[PDB]
This record gives C-alpha cells, structure tokens and sequence, in this order.
C-alpha cells in the first residue's frame, strides 16, 4: 500500500498573520526539538512504504510530524498557536497509539514531549 499524501502545508484561502506566539513556536519550540538527538524519527512523515509498515496508516488516520509542522509555520499556515500545539500533540499521540512501552521510539517520543511541554509552558503573552 501507498503512503497517503502528506498533510497540507499551505492553503491559499486561509488568512495569514505573524504573532509573537507563532514566532516562539517556530524559533524556540520547534527549533529546540528539531535539533534534539531524538528528533530524526519525527522530522518527516512516516514512510510506510520504505519502512514496510503497511499497518501504520490503517491505525494512524491523523498523521503528523515536525517536518509538516515546520513547513506549516514557515508558510504561515497557522493563525492560532493552539493549531500548532494541537499538531505537536497529534504527533506524540500517534507514536503512543502505534507503539508499545519499552519501544525505543516511545522513549524518544517521551523525551521530546517532556521538552515540548517545558518549552510551551513558557509560551509568550497573547496580543
Ligand atoms: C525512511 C528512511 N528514513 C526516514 C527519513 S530513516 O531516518 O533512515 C529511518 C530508518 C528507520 C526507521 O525506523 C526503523 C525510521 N523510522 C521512523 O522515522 C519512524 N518514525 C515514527 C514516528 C515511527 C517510525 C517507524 C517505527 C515505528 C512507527 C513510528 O511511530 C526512519
Ligand atoms: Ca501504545
């Protein structure tokens, strides 16, 4: 089976804005996780074809990854910070749905999620 198309990262019909919270999410939150030693399984959509995981997209119907989130921020796809935070949470939830305690990928996701929650707990004041 094929991979699904990756999540949209631009929508020509959606209004666009820059905010301090969106700057923080891209330049502080995403950057911190992107550079982390455990970022690499989360920097792009799960390629279930190259990895031969034909049940991945039978189980995961809302895929999300930091490469998509990065592009969404870079393309001003998000209007509200909460849209972006939701995507990070979907990414982690998917990992815990598909995988089991003790899996390496779960240890990696838990570490990244701890760092994510630390950085979003310092999200700047809304305008
Ligand atoms: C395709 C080649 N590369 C990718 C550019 S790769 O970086 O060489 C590479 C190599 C092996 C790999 O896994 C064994 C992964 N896997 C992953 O990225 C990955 N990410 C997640 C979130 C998951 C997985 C698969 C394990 C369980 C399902 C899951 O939850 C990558
Ligand atoms: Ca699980």
């Amino acid at each position: 089976s094929m991979n699904p198309p990756p999540p949209e990262t631009s929508n020509p019909n959606k209004p666009k804005r820059q905010t301090n919270q969106l700057q923080y999410l891209l330049r502080v939150v995403l950057k911190t996780l992107w550079k982390h030693q455990f970022a690499w399984p989360f920097q792009q959509p799960v390629d279930a074809v190259k990895l031969n995981l034909p049940d991945y997209y039978k189980i995961i119907k809302t895929p999300m990854d930091m490469g998509t989130i990065k592009k969404r921020l870079e393309n001003n796809y998000y209007w509200n910070a909460q849209e972006c935070i939701q995507d990070f949470n979907t990414m982690f939830t998917n990992c815990y749905i598909y995988n089991k305690p003790g899996d390496d990928i779960v240890l990696m996701a838990e570490a990244l999620e701890k760092l994510f929650l630390q950085k979003i707990n310092e999200l700047p004041t809304e305008e």
